[PDB]
C-alpha cells in the first residue's frame, strides 16, 4: 500500500503541481515577450490618443504579469526554484521601474526621448528573460525528474 500511495503521490505532484507551474510560467514569458514588443509598437504612433490608449492598456497587461508572477512565488520550493524566482522577481522590480520612466516619458516628451530608455536598459531587461529562461529549465527539468520516478516506481510495483 506504501507502494501505490508512493506512485499516487509523485503522479499528482506530476499532474496537479509540476504540469500546471510549468504551463503558468510558459504563459506568463509569452505575455511578458509579448507586453515588451508592446512597449516597441507604441513608438511609431502618431495619435495622442492612440498612445495613451495603448499605454493603459500595456499597464493592464503588465498588472497581470505582476499578479500572475506574486501568485507563483507563493507556491516556489527552497532551492534552485526559489532563488531563481527571487532573482527574477528582483529584475521584474527592476525593468517595471523602467518602463513606468519609459511611459512618463513616452506621455509627456515623446517617442523619440522615450525610446532611448528601452535602447539602453537592454541589461536590465535581459537579466528578466534569462531569469525566465532559467526557471523555466528548472521546471523541464522537474517534468523530467517526476516522469523518471513515475516509471520507476511502476517497475517495484512488479508490473
Ligand atoms: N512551485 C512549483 C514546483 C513545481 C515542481 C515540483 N512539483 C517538483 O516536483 O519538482
Amino acid at each position: 500500500s506504501s507502494e501505490l500511495d508512493k506512485i499516487q503521490s509523485e503522479l499528482l505532484n506530476y499532474t496537479d503541481d509540476t504540469l500546471p507551474a510549468m504551463e503558468n510560467v510558459d504563459a506568463i514569458k509569452d505575455k511578458m515577450s509579448y507586453w515588451r514588443r508592446t512597449q516597441f509598437a507604441v513608438l511609431p504612433m502618431k495619435d495622442e490618443a492612440q498612445i495613451r490608449q495603448t499605454i493603459e492598456r500595456n499597464n493592464r497587461v503588465q498588472a497581470e504579469i505582476n499578479d500572475s508572477l506574486v501568485a507563483y512565488g507563493k507556491t516556489v520550493w527552497p532551492g534552485e526554484e526559489e532563488q531563481t524566482f527571487k532573482r527574477l522577481m528582483g529584475n521584474w522590480n527592476a525593468y517595471t521601474a523602467v518602463t513606468d520612466q519609459f511611459n512618463q516619458t513616452l506621455l509627456t516628451q515623446g517617442a523619440d526621448d522615450a525610446y532611448p530608455i528601452l535602447a539602453n536598459s537592454l541589461s536590465t531587461f535581459e537579466a528578466l528573460e534569462s531569469d525566465f529562461t532559467l526557471l523555466i529549465g528548472i521546471l523541464h527539468q522537474a517534468m523530467d525528474s517526476n516522469k523518471v520516478q513515475i516509471l520507476s516506481s511502476v517497475k517495484t510495483l512488479n508490473s
